[PDB]
C-alpha cells in the first residue's frame, strides 16, 4: 500500500485527482489520498499562514508554528516528506521510481516564497525530506507540483493508476493529405525498429541536445 | 488579455484550474480559460478518440480525424497550438515569458502513447505549434502539464540561480533561531549572506544551473 496525504490551503485542487483513482486500487488497500487544510493547524481567529520574512523584502514566508504543528499529526518516522519548491532538487523519473515503493507520503504545499526553513529541518531531525522541482520555472504555489508527483509516482505502483520516443501513428493511412511512413506497412519488423531508432535519434537531437 | 483553451477526454481534471491564482486571474477578466471535452468531435457513438499504433508497439494512439475536426473549429491562424508531451522541447522560465504575450492558447492534451504525428504537422501548416515537456518525467496524459503551463504563464501575464532559505516570525522556534544577520536590519549584509546561500543551495541542488557536471 501507499498513503499520500497533502496539506495545502487549497484543498479543493487536489480533489479530481482523489476521484482519479481506480475504486479497485481502493478497494484493495492499494492506495489513499487524503488532503488536509493547512488552516486546521492555525492558531488565530484569522487563520493566519504566513508573515512578512526577517531581513525584509516582497511576499510572505509561511508560518513555522502552523506547519510544525501540521506535520507532527500527519508525519510519523517512516514518513517520506516531499516539499516542493523551485528551489529543490530535480525531480525526475528516477526520483518517481524511488519513491513509488515508500509507505507513506507527505506532500508539504507552499504558497509564493515558500515555508520556514526551520520547518524542513526540523522534519529532518526525525523524517526523510526531500524538497524539490519538478521544472526550471515558478508557479505560484506547490499545488500544481504535487498534482505532477502524484501523478509520476502512482502509476508505477502497481495496479493503482537515453534517447525520446519518435512520432507515432494510427489510422487512416492517408490522412489531410498525409501517409503514414511505409516502413511501418513493411511487415519487416527489424527494419521498423532501426527506422523507429533513428526518429528517436534525430529528434533528441533537434529538441533535446542536453540528453546526448 | 488572453484566451487559453484546453482540449481534453477529462475536462473534470482541469477544474482545479479555478483554484488559487489562475481563478482570480479569471475572476479579474484578464484571462478566459476554457475546457473541451475532446469527445464532442467523435461521431461514431462509441465515441472513440484512439486506435492501435502501426508498425506495433504497446497502447493506443490517439486519432488525427477526431483532433483535426476540434483544432478545426477552436484554432485560427493567430492561436499557439501548445502540445505537453514528454519528447517535447523544455518548457522553462523563458518559454513562459514568451508566451505571457500571446493572445491564444490552445492546449491539446493527449493520452498515454499521444497523438499522431500527423496532427501536429497539419496544424503547423497554418498555425504556430509548439510540442513541449514539463520535465523529464513520465505521467498518464498531458492535463497536469497544461495546469502546470497555465499556472507559469498566467502569473506573469501584465496585470539564473535558485532562492536561499526564508525566515519569519518567531526568531527562536524549537531551539532553532533565524540566522542573526536576518535580524541585524543592516541591508547590506543581509544581502550578501542571502546571495550566497542562493549561490551555496545552487551548487548543492542544481550545479547545472551555474555550468558544472550534475
Ligand atoms: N512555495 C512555492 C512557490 C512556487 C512553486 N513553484 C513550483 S512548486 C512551488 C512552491
Ligand atoms: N500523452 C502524454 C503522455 C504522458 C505525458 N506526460 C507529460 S505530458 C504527457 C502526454
Amino acid at each position: 500500500s501507499m498513503k499520500i496525504d497533502v496539506v495545502t490551503i487549497f484543498p479543493e485542487y487536489l480533489q479530481p485527482v482523489r476521484q482519479s483513482l481506480p475504486g479497485k486500487a481502493i478497494d484493495a488497500g492499494l492506495v489513499d489520498v487524503a488532503v488536509h487544510d493547512l488552516r486546521r493547524w492555525t492558531h488565530d481567529v484569522h487563520k493566519s499562514v504566513d508573515d512578512s520574512p526577517y531581513g525584509g523584502g516582497p511576499g510572505m514566508v509561511m508560518k513555522p508554528t502552523v506547519w510544525g504543528d501540521a506535520l507532527d499529526e500527519i508525519c510519523t518516522s517512516e514518513t517520506l516528506l516531499v516539499v516542493p519548491t523551485p528551489a529543490g532538487y530535480p525531480f525526475t523519473q528516477e526520483t518517481a521510481w524511488q519513491w513509488s515503493t515508500e509507505d507513506h507520503l507527505v506532500i508539504a504545499c507552499g504558497r509564493y516564497e515558500g515555508i520556514d526553513q526551520r520547518v524542513a529541518d526540523d522534519a529532518a531531525t526525525r523524517m526523510r525530506v526531500r524538497e524539490v522541482s519538478i521544472g526550471d520555472y515558478v508557479l505560484n504555489g506547490g499545488e500544481a507540483a504535487a498534482l505532477v508527483i502524484i501523478e509520476a509516482v502512482l502509476r508505477l505502483v502497481p495496479g493503482v493508476l537515453s534517447l525520446l520516443e519518435g512520432p507515432s501513428y494510427t489510422r487512416p493511412p492517408s490522412w489531410r493529405g498525409m501517409d503514414v511512413p511505409p516502413v511501418l506497412l513493411s511487415g519487416d519488423h527489424a527494419k521498423i525498429a532501426a527506422w523507429r531508432a533513428e526518429q528517436s535519434r534525430q529528434r533528441t537531437i533537434e529538441r533535446r541536445p542536453d540528453l546526448l
